[PDB]
């Protein structure tokens, strides 16, 4: 069973300060939970992502409660049926992404202190003006799906093997620089359904949040509606302005830190810039394992 070959291949346990409920790091009653949850599961269908870090992330969004959990992972097998994002890897090509990288920036670049992925998101620059020229919200929504399966069978296995522990999660820092009311509004539609994605198919896959260069009020009036969040979702959530740079330095070394946001790490210009790259331990022969290398 060459599925079972690759739980084998990386890390299986969180580091023991990550929070409870996270692989390795497991109580009596969150064991027993992800026992007789994948039992409901297994029964009747289910023989896929029955896993213990996908199972015990669902549940870690449900606060455990085995019931509603069931219903996620059954929403996201049915989400995967119809979106076709099993093979989305082989179908979808976003062959564009050169012609409109400039007029809305992402791209994952290097790993965090704790060995997380790092993803760079420059929502401020965006220009949905000329990226409708050539491409739709649906190609846009596509992509990030291609850009997060390729996060879960790529660059989280080889994140494991270079941090020494499992890695689940991502860093994403998102650069406000430039951004309207404007241009808010006609990023809403797109940010909703992204966000949607994100929390209901992928649970627990946000491991730290960095917004910089964000208006000056804004950071001010985060800090007072700061109560309304889950205290856990503010541990991750950081917001920060004009001087971001060492901020983001005692998260990620600067060797890891494109130099654009004060590190030192930089991307050869000629072969794209930083804004086509995808450098990473996933890209990195000590570190890639029975999956192969990543698509681009
Ligand atoms: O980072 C993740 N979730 C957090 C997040 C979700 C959405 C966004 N934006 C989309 C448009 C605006 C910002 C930013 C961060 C994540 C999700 C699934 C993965 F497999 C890996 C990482």
């Amino acid at each position: 069973q060459q599925e079972k070959e690759f739980l084998e291949s990386y890390p299986q346990n969180c580091p023991p300060d990550a929070l409870p409920g996270t692989p390795g790091n497991l109580d009596s009653a969150q064991e027993k939970a992800l026992a007789e949850l994948r039992k409901l599961l297994e029964d009747a269908g289910f023989i896929e992502r029955l896993d213990d870090s996908t199972l015990l992330r669902f549940l870690r969004a449900r606060k455990f409660d085995v019931q509603l959990a069931k219903e996620m992972f059954e929403n996201c097998e049915k989400w995967r049926k119809d979106y076709g994002t099993d093979t989305i890897l082989q179908d979808f090509h976003y062959d564009e992404k050169p012609l409109i990288a400039k007029f809305y920036p992402q791209y994952y670049h290097k790993t965090d202190k704790d060995g997380r992925p790092v993803y760079f998101e420059e929502l401020g620059a965006v220009n949905l003006h000329e990226m409708n020229k050539v491409t739709s919200e649906e190609r846009m929504l596509k992509n990030l799906v291609w850009e997060y399966e390729s996060v879960v069978q790529y660059r989280l296995p080889a994140c494991s093997r270079a941090a020494g522990h499992l890695v689940e999660t991502s860093c994403t820092i998102m650069d406000l620089k430039g951004i309207s009311i404007s241009s808010a509004y006609s990023v809403m539609s797109y940010v909703r359904e992204a966000s949607y994605i994100s929390q209901n198919y992928y649970p627990e896959r946000m491991g730290k949040f960095y917004i910089i260069n964000a208006p000056f009020g804004f950071s001010t009036a985060f800090r007072l509606f700061k109560p309304f969040l889950d205290p856990v979702t503010v541990s991750k959530i950081f917001i920060l302005g004009s001087s971001y740079q060492k901020e983001l330095l005692k998260q990620i070394p600067a060797e890891n830190l494109p130099v654009k946001f004060g590190g030192k790490s930089e991307v050869d210009e000629s072969k794209g810039g930083l804004y086509l790259s995808d450098i990473g331990p996933w890209r990195d022969p000590k570190y890639i394992g029975p999956e192969g290398e990543a698509p681009e």
